[PDB]
């Protein structure tokens, strides 16, 4: 049978023993035995271990920035609170099902500031596509006249992306927990987006 | 002259080198360096490099909690928005202030499970009086007919507790930035919370 290519292998593997143990305390030689790979074979395919993990973040977002496009494509004409609140719930039922992936994301945050900021500047153009999308969508609102375009992007996109946070790290490694509260957690979004659509517009 | 206590140089040197390096990557050896100490000396007075960390945790929330006791005792009747406002304004000030201090709890999020939930236990009181204040505070607001007590707390400690997070991560290491740009930063909390005051309440 058709096994993972080896590069597949340890990359599964990395995001395993990163998301379980972080950046600073994962082993490259765990990683090797985790993913039954001889221990030379990291170096020859990954270099080092930041190359091992920043390749490792990157395979992750390519595959939910896939997940992004598509939805897009298929939601770009909604209401951009309706956009957000169904991407959200989106999110929220990729990251029960992935597991791994999701514990291994919130690590980001424990790597040294060379690693994130080359992992931030190398993000920045994939998450530009929604910053942009709101961006342009927030001309659609008839906002009160004392919020301007800027405050409201700002607060949207802080609602978006630290909502994801704070899941991610509540949630960590609990996906039956997620799965218990995500009903609850979408009436949630949906009343909290609702207030900030009001308090944003005339 | 008088110099810091021992236990009070090891402290500082710690919340300085934990907060340059994270707790993972942090040694004690080069705390003791730092403090000026035999390296046998964080042994004697705090055992093990988690017990120092929790030490200097605690040390760094309790300067904290009474400053926010002083502040409480001086606020108490005030609405709760503006409240909080001034509330943040008082700690952006402290944090520019207190650079090393503001650096070092950001840290908490990169220990390990049984440290972070051990220093989680231990300020839950601490934190609870906050909290419960905004709590009481909430049945003096005249809230919109489908905006729960519940969602009203939950999205006010996330607006609250999230934007301190993001500040303090954002600015880590550059106080003159922070101190640049706080006068922005203060008008655009008052706009954020004036668009939650409004989309919260009838």
């Amino acid at each position: 049978g058709h096994m993972l290519s080896k590069r597949d292998a340890i990359l599964k593997a990395a995001v395993e023993v990163f998301g379980k143990k972080g950046y600073d305390r994962a082993t490259t030689d765990e990683i090797a035995e985790k993913a039954g790979v001889a221990k030379g074979l990291i170096f020859h395919y990954f270099k080092n271990k930041e190359e091992l993990y920043y390749q490792a973040y990157m395979s992750v977002t390519e595959k939910l920035q896939k997940e992004f496009e598509n939805f897009l494509m298929k939601n770009r004409n909604r209401d951009i609170f309706d956009f957000m609140e169904r991407w959200i719930e989106k999110k929220l039922e990729y990251s029960a099902s992935h597991p791994e992936e999701a514990d291994f994301l919130i690590t980001l945050v424990s790597v040294d500031e060379g690693l994130r900021k080359r992992i931030l500047l190398d993000l920045e153009k994939s998450q530009r596509v929604f910053f942009d999308f709101v961006r342009e969508k927030l001309k659609d609102l008839d906002l009160a006249e004392d919020v301007t375009e800027e405050i409201a992007l700002k607060f949207l996109m802080w609602f978006f992306s630290g909502f994801e946070e704070v899941y991610l790290r509540t949630y960590q490694g609990k996906p039956e927990l997620l799965k218990r509260d995500m009903n609850t957690l979408v009436e949630e979004v949906k009343v909290m987006l609702r207030i900030l659509k009001k308090g944003m517009t005339k």
